[PDB]
């Protein structure tokens, strides 16, 4: 039973339900005076004892993102019991969809989506924000004109600004850095991880990290083995291989940064 501000039933026409979860919810709704259609999040704080409402921390950061690859927020307004965000709808929907129903991508495809990824993470960390959330739900595909697909990454809903190692275990198991598992302090490049994992998906499947017990996965990830499996990744190039390698190093150090995923020859 939510309770919609006054505010935002004024200029905005709520449509259809496109998504449900635990924590929000995503409506279809239009603009009155121009009928373009955007999204409606509503996102429901989680209520404690008393009459109260735990405050939230997603707007803080969406408030300061503004990027081509990053779905853009138009408007937001916080209420005691949900908070609403009116954001641009891109119609492709998301990524998972696409991978369930596309299977897999030819390398010209999937470098494509890595270009728009890194780039949307190269912009976040020049900001000194950690998105922490990088995975295939989180990101929506854009349809264009042309034919071509473009990925735009959503829901800052664990992202925050980088001052000095950040220690808190978030995140889903499949994407997760070793660091973040390690315990032993972590920073942007937990991203880079994320994103190499996709990448690997993309062009053959599946995740380099399957597990059995969620203690097999996560010992896999800090050891970090990546394996590019035969006959899965027989006709994959060694420039592709070199690359996801390279995201998914253990020593932080040499793990790429999103400008070194975009310098490299499989992107360009
Ligand atoms: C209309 O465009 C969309 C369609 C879908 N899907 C949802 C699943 C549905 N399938 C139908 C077939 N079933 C077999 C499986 C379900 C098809 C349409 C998903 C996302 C969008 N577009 C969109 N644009 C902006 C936002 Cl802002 C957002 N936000 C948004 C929409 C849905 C869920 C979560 C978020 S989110 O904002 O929390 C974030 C994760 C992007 N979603």
């Amino acid at each position: 039973g939510f309770q919609i501000p006054a505010t935002i039933t004024e200029r905005y026409k709520v449509g259809r339900t496109i998504g449900d979860g635990n924590f929000a919810v995503v409506k279809e709704c239009v603009e009155r005076s121009t009928a373009r259609e955007y999204a409606l999040k509503i996102i429901k704080k989680s209520k404690c004892r008393g009459k109260e409402h735990m405050i939230q921390n997603e707007v803080s950061i969406l408030r300061r993102v503004k990027h081509p690859n990053i779905v853009l927020l138009i408007e937001e307004m916080d209420v005691p019991t949900e908070l609403y965000l009116v954001m641009e709808l891109v119609k492709g929907g998301d990524l998972f969809d696409a991978i369930t129903s596309t299977n897999k991508y030819t390398e010209r495809d999937a470098s494509g989506m890595l270009y728009n990824l890194a780039s949307a993470i190269k912009y976040l960390h020049s900001l000194n924000i950690v998105h922490r959330d990088i995975k295939p739900e989180n990101l929506l595909v854009y349809e264009h004109q042309d034919g071509s697909k473009s990925l735009k990454l959503g829901d800052f809903g664990l992202a925050t600004i980088v001052d000095g190692p950040l220690y808190t275990v978030c995140g889903t198991p499949t994407y997760v850095a070793p660091e973040i598992i390690a315990e032993t302090g972590y920073g942007l490049k937990v991203d880079i991880w994320a994103a190499g994992v996709i990448t690997y998906i993309l062009l053959c499947g599946f995740p380099p990290f399957r597990g059995s017990d969620q203690e097999v996965l996560f010992d896999q990830i800090l050891m970090g083995q990546v394996d590019f499996p035969s006959p899965y990744w027989d006709n994959v190039s060694d420039s592709a291989k070199e690359l996801i390698t390279m995201m998914l190093l253990v020593d932080v150090d040499q793990r790429f940064s999103a400008v070194q995923v975009l310098e490299h020859p499989w992107v360009n």
